């Protein structure tokens, strides 16, 4: 899986993400965003290496922080 985080702000904010990485087609799979919660935190099973995940979140970019694309924390 991978545990990345994103903007925490717009409901119609955490739904642009699934455009950006909508591209990432054969290789995006498992999705899970809050775009109600603003929370952002991902939780993606994404088989791309998602280097160019990174620079789609890196567009809000406005504290969207750290690469640590862990499953979860615990």
């Amino acid at each position: 899986s991978k545990w990345i985080k994103f903007t925490t702000n717009l409901t119609p904010e955490e739904a642009k993400i699934v455009q950006y990485e909508l591209s990432t087609r054969d290789e995006f799979y498992r999705v899970f965003i809050n775009p109600y919660a603003k929370v952002a935190e991902v939780v993606i099973d994404d088989s791309k290496v998602n280097i160019e995940e990174l620079k789609e979140k890196l567009k809000g970019e406005v504290i969207e922080e750290k690469e640590i694309t862990l499953q979860e924390l615990i």
